[PDB]
């Protein structure tokens, strides 16, 4: 068939419009090049690009047949010769996630302004969650080289408007993420284990102060780890098991891991904490990888030292690389989630580095930042919706 | 904010509508629950569900501000109290792919009719390819238990209308496919290797006749393999390397494998053919797994026997299971592609079994069937679009 014709149906949605249009078109000599339909809040748009002989596209039959059928039932239709029109839309370059509790119109409005200000076309908006936070995705087409300035502008909007805003690559490769690592303390697990260990020694305040210093990036991780573990010298080793029994997962942690298993992620933890605590939990959560430090014990008592090599800032990244290589996963398809300056090198080496309720030092260099205390918001950044999570959980 | 309000903007698309609406809403006390926007063929739909105090939803300010701003620039808007309206649409249960060259309106119309006849709601239609075949996706919501009758009805439409139509599970788990196996002969590779081996012995016609019998499911695979290989007794073993040098990939095979690597699939071949031919190629294509039979050689000459165990119908499925277990992939997330009755058990055990230009015996029990001679149409069934393939290839 020589020429192209475009038919556009819009109006209040009704059952059977789709079948009716194509059945009408089948009386004329029509082959399909592209069909796009959606219904949003009971508004239908059905756009159909077809080719037929110049013969049929130029004679009044096709028009009257389509116009009559669509208008009888109360919808509107347009028909027009195309020829230079695109057959099929381009893929979006990027996708932007906005999470908030609440998301004000002012905040979403500020996101749309920076987007427009940078020449970025909004291709599609949809909802990705109503719980535990309101979540919205904008798929976008970003002019080459603008993607740095876009994150920068949307990071300012994020801090000024009290929403999380993550800009990510939406190409085929970059978005088949297949491996994830979590930091443990204040990421996967609530609070700081080394503080729970220090309270047994009557030293919580000293250890808490040094931990907060080190997590904000003010102190060398290794020196800080040694001063803090030193505080535990003389505790009986039974303390490890007691503190392991007290640990609470971050809210949403179980849904996060269970959803990531459904997706076939390899799953791991990289910690500056202690293996005898973390393994207990990592076996329970069926994780595929653990890197941790190790407490020194003599005669069933903690010496206050660790048994090197110390997992430090560089060490976390080294651990992720080791895991990615054992698993067969290129670094571009890896994800890392952490809260502390401890995590900066790991987050930067990962394909996507997510700062979870993080100190400013990590937040400043992270690909994306999450501010709400629900570890499952990570799933929204991995392209999963709340409805998808709930359906899959309800099957069992 | 106590109550919910729904704002629906439609009309001819213009730049800056999105920012304008939210900036207008920010003057009233508004928080966002859901936003859906798309533009199809220059038609905009922007649906916004918000909550605000009963105070603001009941007074004329919000209405006039929104109506005035949207109508000034030439679009239409609706505003209405909601309260019982859904916050966020449910996920689609299933997705249907329709591929054709051409796709007539009559064919697509027949698909829409069977869908409607079974109570299945069409949630979204879009294009997934313009090349090498026209491809269209319909995401759908299928009433529980209707999904068997739907495939059945759409298989009849497929054979009567000359389109491929595949119905697949669109839930989170079922659609994170992570492992694929291909049959070799007439699937990954053009033609039948055993026929190319027989032509060297002057026996092509005899071997071709038996191969077609066995691939249609008329003969025991093992007996047929032995009668055919017997025909090669006395060929020098150099013949293996010659036939390996003559092999041509199915058109689209390279794009298929290269795209599957980008997605992180584990990739393998399960064949009733011969390892000394298949390994050469499998190393070149960097596949992670090969199962094949093995020709017996004495003094550099083919005896006309194979060295057991024979990979038969049951054997192909056994091989896929072995590969899935080594790779850590549950069978529900595996894919298998074949053409012959040889492949029936493998296709049935796979999470998704795809018949590629297949004999009727395989086509009849396959989850999905492809009729066009482009192995890349497999990618469309795995949720990839042509534009996505082309973008990712153009980056390098
Ligand atoms: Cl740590
Ligand atoms: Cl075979
Ligand atoms: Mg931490
Ligand atoms: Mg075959």
């Amino acid at each position: 068939p020589k020429v192209s014709v475009l038919i556009t149906v819009t109006g209040v949605d009704q059952p059977g419009v789709t079948a009716t249009l194509f059945e009408v078109l089948s009386r004329h000599g029509v082959e399909l090049l592209n069909v796009e339909q959606v219904v949003i809040r009971h508004r239908l748009t059905l756009g159909v690009l077809v080719c037929c002989p110049a013969d049929v596209a130029d004679g009044p039959a096709l028009r009257h047949d389509v116009e009559a059928a669509i208008r009888k039932v109360g919808l509107d239709v347009s028909i027009e010769r195309s020829d230079d029109v695109p057959i099929i839309r381009e893929p979006s370059t990027h996708t932007i996630f906005v999470l908030g509790r609440p998301i004000t119109a002012a905040a979403f409005g500020a996101v749309a302004r920076e987007v427009a200000a940078l020449g970025v076309n909004i291709d599609l908006i949809r909802g990705v969650s109503d719980y535990p936070v309101i979540g919205l995705e904008l798929r976008v087409s970003v002019p080459p080289g603008a993607d740095e300035a876009l994150r920068t502008a949307l990071n300012r909007v994020s801090s000024e408007e009290h929403v999380d805003v993550a800009v990510e690559d939406y190409t085929l490769e970059r978005r088949a993420k297949r491996l994830i690592v979590f930091d443990v303390d204040s990421t996967l697990v609530q609070g700081e284990v080394i503080e729970m260990l220090a309270a047994k020694a009557g030293a919580e305040g000293q250890v808490a102060a040094i931990t907060d210093a080190a997590m904000r990036g003010e102190l060398d991780f290794a020196q800080s780890l040694q001063q803090r573990v030193a505080t535990l010298a003389g505790l009986p080793a039974t303390v490890i098991d007691e503190v392991a029994g007290q640990l609470e997962l971050m809210p949403g942690a179980r849904t996060t891991l269970r959803t990531l298993r459904r997706l076939g992620y390899a799953c791991g933890v990289v910690s500056g904490g202690f293996r005898r605590i973390i393994e207990p939990l990592a076996e329970e959560l069926m994780l595929d990888y653990v890197a941790a430090n190790e407490l020194e014990i003599v005669d069933g008592t903690l010496t206050g030292r660790v048994v090197g090599p110390i997992i430090d800032r560089a060490g976390k990244a080294t651990a992720l690389r080791e895991f990615a290589q054992r698993a067969g996963v290129p670094m571009a398809q890896t994800v890392a989630v952490g809260d502390g300056a401890n995590d900066i090198d790991m987050l930067a080496a990962a394909g996507l580095g997510i700062a979870f309720n993080a100190k400013p030092a990590l937040r400043e260099v992270a690909d994306a930042s999450l501010s709400h205390p629900y570890l499952d918001t990570v799933l929204f950044l991995l392209g999963v919706t709340r409805g998808e999570i709930e359906a899959a959980d309800a099957i069992d």
